C-alpha cells in the first residue's frame, strides 16, 4: 500500500479530492503532485502535523491569512503545502515523511475544508 510518489486531484467542481486517503513510508522522501482539474475552482492541498484539531486551526489561520495563498505565516503545524492553484494548474511538493501516524490533508480555500475537501495521509512504520 505504501508509496513514495502520490498523484491526487480535485473531483469535478466539488469540494473533494479524488482520493480520501493514501499511505507513505516513514522517514523517506515523498513526492505529491496535486492537479486542480476543475474548470472554475481554487484549490490547494495542505498536509498538517496531526489530525482534525490541527487541521481546524490551520484552516482558521488560513482564512485570516487571506489571498492569494490562504496559508499561515509559518509551517510549525504544516508538513507540506502547495500554492493556491487556479483551474488547470498543478504543483509537485516534496517532504521527508514524518513519524508513523495519521495526518489530515485539506484545502484551505475558504469553506472548502468544512465542505469536505479533506483526507488522511497514513504514514506507515
Ligand atoms: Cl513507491
Ligand atoms: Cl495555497
Ligand atoms: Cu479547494
Amino acid at each position: 500500500g505504501a508509496s513514495t510518489t502520490i498523484e491526487i486531484a480535485s473531483d469535478g467542481e466539488n469540494l473533494a479530492y479524488d482520493k480520501k486517503e493514501f499511505t507513505v513510508p516513514t522517514g523517506q522522501t515523498i513526492t505529491v503532485t496535486f492537479k486542480n482539474t476543475s474548470t472554475a475552482q481554487q484549490h490547494n492541498i495542505v498536509i498538517v502535523k496531526g489530525g482534525e484539531d490541527v487541521a481546524a486551526k490551520v484552516d482558521e489561520e488560513a482564512i485570516n491569512a487571506g489571498p492569494p495563498d490562504f496559508l499561515p505565516a509559518d509551517r510549525t503545524n504544516i508538513i507540506a503545502a502547495t500554492k493556491m492553484l487556479g483551474p488547470g494548474g498543478s504543483e509537485t511538493i516534496t517532504f521527508t515523511a514524518p513519524a508513523p501516524g495519521t495526518y489530515v490533508f485539506l484545502c484551505t480555500y475558504p469553506a472548502h475544508y468544512a465542505g469536505g475537501m479533506k483526507g488522511v495521509m497514513t504514514v506507515a512504520p
